[PDB]
């Protein structure tokens, strides 16, 4: 059935098939094997048909989502690359091509929508979705519009719908639960409501599809569009002075686009599995291989770290203190605490220094922790910032201090107290005294400075779960106060810590007053060693349940990713949108998702159905 002795490749017409062919000639010269590149019609639908009969191409290129439907039947082969190669790619790209611990494909490129804006019409793009209506009113006066994108398809509309808590299918442990769908939740409804209101207020049109949006932006008629790298060439051709940036926020939370991982899967019926893995590992997944493909058709962002760093260069309220659990894709094994002080340093300077300590930590991981170089970088941090730095690196399992610097001096906790706060919250949940979905209502007066999520939920309210997430990940100050009120205030948090053996850490004040940090003021302070030990008691033992531990870990993970610690260690517009987005579920049940959600959006857009009933009907359709 399948030719013995040569490689046949199936890649889509929109992708750089001619660029992959040049890599095919680079392999042909070195080995002496005829590399064929074919682009047939409906290749993602033809592959289930051909591979089932013991036939088909050796290597298939497609987004990872359909690849789950091949691993179920048995059409894809297991992938065995060494860590010497698995390190060269991003840790999340592999988790997109995993089915039951197995590896079914090599990740090549990452696809995610981004905000594209005309620099001539709009030099400074909006940071939030909420400011777009008033910006559209500004631009209509000049015969232009603010934003035009494909409203017909769920994929283009999802980033906004999912932003405030929407999801396709729940991912827990590793398996996607086909019964837990989040297209019906309050977050999804708020998201769709905003879109519908944009349509109702005539900032957008219900008829706008892919070609109407693309032509309107490329002709300079609209200031913004929403698209992926597959559209970049048409804009280059159009000669519009354009930038690509992070999608706007909605209710203080990032837009949540679907993440496609263009992947190269090896056919299970193929007799050339080893011959294909050589071409993919040693030829394609190199700087030179990706170069040829990216030249033919821009891939956007790539799976190979060395080449993404090069592409990221293309021109087209922070943390004084930090707390992090590292080695996280598997159970975290280390706690890091760092505090910076003084009124001299800018946040960019603070962030730069924290990143350098982070970069130093990852460099010497698995070496046993506490490498002399990292202590040098910490001392260098105190130096450059012109004020005391506190630091501790702790092994989560042993409780052993791997490194310390000013471990027993007091430092203002500031935003780091919020993890301890939500630790107390989850403790009341475990006991039956609290529910993560209990909604809390509040007024304008409750709002303090630096409250990006809470200030957009005045009419809606917020669940305890949303408050903890906003407090930790978005550092929402009002959120922390509202959570403090639930447990009884700063004295109760202090009482909670003393009851679990931490007699150092103290919270005395509310937000924003707890942030002021008067020199040597002992209010709202901790020690690096106190904080790390307390964090350890919360993340090990029986102080929280497994479910609560995992949730505390998951809040901290998003905080660590959004923060400075990992910036210089593992650093694009496509990539940054993908990092805050949703990995597209690799199940055939996704077909039911696409059908129902498309119907829901066109019905809510037209006024055929209300937003509530349109998404209820969609939810019913999925879980049927
Ligand atoms: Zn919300
Ligand atoms: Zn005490």
């Amino acid at each position: 059935k399948i030719e013995e002795g040569k490689l046949v490749i199936w890649i889509n017409g929109d992708k750089g098939y001619n660029g992959l062919a040049e890599v095919g000639k680079k392999f042909e010269k070195d080995t002496g094997i005829k590399v064929t590149v074919e682009h047939p019609d409906k290749l993602e639908e033809k592959f289930p048909q051909v591979a089932a009969t013991g036939d088909g191409p050796d290597i298939i290129f497609w987004a990872h989502d359909r690849f789950g439907g091949y691993a179920q039947s048995g059409l894809l082969a297991e992938i065995t690359p060494d860590k010497a190669f698995q390190d060269k790619l991003y840790p999340f790209t592999w988790d997109a091509v995993r089915y039951n611990g197995k590896l079914i494909a090599y990740p090549i490129a990452v696809e995610a929508l981004s905000l594209i804006y005309n620099k001539d019409l709009l030099p400074n793009p909006p940071k939030t979705w909420e400011e777009i209506p008033a910006l559209d009113k500004e631009l209509k006066a000049k015969g232009k519009s603010a934003l035009m994108f494909n409203l017909q398809e769920p994929y283009f509309t999802w980033p906004l719908i999912a932003a405030d808590g929407g999801y396709a299918f729940k991912y827990e442990n590793g398996k996607y639960d086909i019964k837990d769908v989040g297209v019906d939740n309050a977050g999804a409804k708020a998201g769709l409501t905003f879109l519908v209101d944009l349509i109702k207020n005539k900032h957008m049109n219900a008829d706008t599809d892919y070609s109407i949006a693309e032509a309107a932006f490329n002709k300079g008629e609209t200031a913004m569009t929403i698209n992926g790298p597959w559209a970049w060439s048409n804009i280059d051709t159009s000669k519009v002075n354009y930038g690509v940036t992070v999608l706007p926020t909605f209710k203080g939370q990032p837009s949540k686009p679907f993440v496609g991982v263009l992947s190269a899967g090896i056919n299970a019926a193929s007799p050339n599995k080893e011959l294909a893995k050589e071409f993919l590992e040693n030829y394609l997944l190199t700087d030179e291989g990706l170069e040829a493909v990216n030249k033919d058709k821009p891939l956007g962002a790539v799976a190979l770290k060395s080449y993404e760093e090069e592409l990221a260069k293309d021109p087209r309220r922070g943390s004084r203190g930090i707390i992090a659990a590292l080695g996280p894709d598997g159970k975290p094994s280390r706690i890091v605490v760092i505090y910076t002080t003084g009124s001299q340093a800018t946040m960019d300077e603070r962030n730069r220094q924290i990143a350098e300590i982070g970069a130093s930590l990852i460099k010497h991981w698995g070496s046993g922790g506490g490498h002399p170089e990292t202590l040098v970088k910490v001392k260098d941090a105190e130096d450059q910032l012109g004020a005391r730095v506190g630091y501790i690196e702790l092994d989560l399992n042993s409780g052993k201090i791997l490194e310390s610097f000013r471990p027993e001096e007091r430092f203002p906790m500031m935003s780091t107290f919020k993890v301890l706060l939500c630790g107390a919250v989850l403790s009341r949940i475990d006991a039956g005294q609290e529910q993560l979905g209990r909604r809390i209502h509040y007024s304008q007066n409750d709002l303090v400075e630096y409250s990006p999520v809470t200030e957009k939920h005045l009419t809606d309210g917020m669940t305890v779960r949303e408050l903890c997430s906003a407090a930790i990940t978005m550092s929402d100050n009002t959120a922390a106060n509202l959570l403090l009120t639930t447990i009884g205030g700063p004295k109760e948090l202090t009482a909670f810590l003393h009851n679990m053996g931490d007699h150092v850490t103290r919270l005395d004040r509310w937000e924003p007053e707890l942030n002021e940090a008067i020199p040597n003021d002992e209010r709202d302070t901790t020690m690096p060693v106190a904080m790390a030990t307390t964090l350890r008691k919360l993340l090990t033992g029986e102080l929280l349940t497994l479910a609560s531990r995992q949730q505390l870990i998951d809040w901290m993970e998003a905080d660590k990713v959004a923060g400075p610690l990992l910036r210089s260690a593992l650093p694009s517009a496509t990539m940054e949108n993908a990092q805050k987005g949703e990995i597209m579920p690799n199940i055939p049940q996704m077909s039911a998702f696409w059908y129902a959600v498309r119907t829901a959006v066109i019905n809510a857009a037209s006024g055929r159905q209300t937003v509530d009933e349109a998404l209820k009907d969609a939810q019913t359709r999925i879980t049927k």
